[PDB]
């Protein structure tokens, strides 16, 4: 610490990680850049990929939003307990980015004929989540072990936003339903999602949703 | 151990593994799945995410790529000798698939076409590993550290690849040219990229390298 974060006035890839510090007491400073004071001109600070979030802990910088998730998943003890555990997360994690990385390109490339072959194939890629879980205690607890880790933050917020593309698209996904249901009623998530800095704040930076 | 990896006949998102596997004395089983057994009916629908590889390790069965390439990372003790250094291995193998997933895109949606824009762009998404290197003793190691991590291997086979496709798109880069000669003359790796298991697999499944 202390914890610092570089992106634009956007939800995006920084609301899982904003959700993690929050969950775990933390607190973190907000640094906006604006799309205007990203492209004018001629402006390159030390961007590594030349892309956003930027992290800071302490005298650490850091790129790549789920290099990120991952650091704050050793620090602050949300890896698992064992190598099992630790490889399985990141298993569940890069699947969720898979489903991330389509959605984004829905969103900025093709939203208007994209969105009903989208929502349609939807089921699909959801239903590997859902089988997870099952597997884990009946969905009981958390996407793998007993205890909350960083995957599980990232799932949430990807089934958060897709709730909003497609309003009814976990009706056949019992399991994935109360597995929102549950981890929404965590008293320090429900604070965030329910304060202005949050709301007040766009999911996308198009206004498409 | 024992070590095992189920992939179609292609080297791809294992070929990186493989050499990880080659370079630390350790052997594995080859299990081949053609494309015609892909196409079957009954006898598929047994993967978690519905994709290819599937490594085995003991007891533990894994997907995702990256995923297994930082369980070995971990077991083999390849990922780095503190959290700064785990960190920035995450940072840099995220870019790599960037790039790789940019490259597989071409290969496989748009290779006709695509090929001119996507070489004339390479230079631009090269740059960083080049800065990587230089900011780290001068590039006279590895790309983060003192000891080779699972991200070396994962980035060597990326620019490989990427020579095949553009024949000399690392010749403006000095530091990457003599990373991949340093790394290949390794005497584990050295023998592997001149078997005929290796030589006598295509880079991808489709004939287009
Ligand atoms: N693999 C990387 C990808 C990072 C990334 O997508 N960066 C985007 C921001 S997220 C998507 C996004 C982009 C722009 C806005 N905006 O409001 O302007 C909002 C969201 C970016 O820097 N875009 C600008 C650029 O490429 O130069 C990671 O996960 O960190
Ligand atoms: N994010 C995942 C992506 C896995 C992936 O790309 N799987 C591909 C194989 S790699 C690329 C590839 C695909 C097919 C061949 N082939 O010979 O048929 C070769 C290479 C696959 O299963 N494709 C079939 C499907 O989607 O059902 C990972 O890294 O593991």
């Amino acid at each position: 610490p202390p914890y610092t974060i570089v992106y634009f006035p956007v939800r995006g890839r920084c609301e899982a990680m904003r959700m993690l510090l929050a969950d775990q007491g933390q607190s973190w400073k907000e640094e906006v850049v604006t799309i205007d004071t990203w492209m004018q001109g001629l402006l390159k600070p030390t961007c590594l990929y030349g892309q956003l979030p930027k992290f800071e802990d302490g005298d650490l910088t850091l790129y790549q939003s789920n290099a990120i998730l991952r650091h704050l998943g050793r620090s602050l003890g949300l890896y698992g307990k064992n190598q099992r555990e630790a490889a399985q997360m990141d298993m569940v994690n890069d699947g969720v980015e898979d489903l991330r990385g389509k959605y984004v390109t829905l969103i900025y490339t093709n939203y208007e004929n994209g969105k009903n072959d989208y929502v349609k194939a939807l089921p699909g890629h959801l239903k590997p989540f859902e089988t997870l879980l099952s597997q884990n205690q009946g969905g009981k607890a958390f996407i793998v072990g007993d205890q909350i880790s960083f995957a599980d933050y990232n799932l949430l917020d990807l089934l958060l936003i897709h709730q909003v593309l497609a309003p009814g698209c976990l009706d056949n996904f019992p399991l994935l339903s109360a597995y929102v249901a549950r981890l929404s009623a965590r008293p320090k998530i429900k604070a965030f999602l329910s304060s202005p800095e949050h709301v007040n704040r766009p999911i996308n930076g198009n206004g498409k949703q």
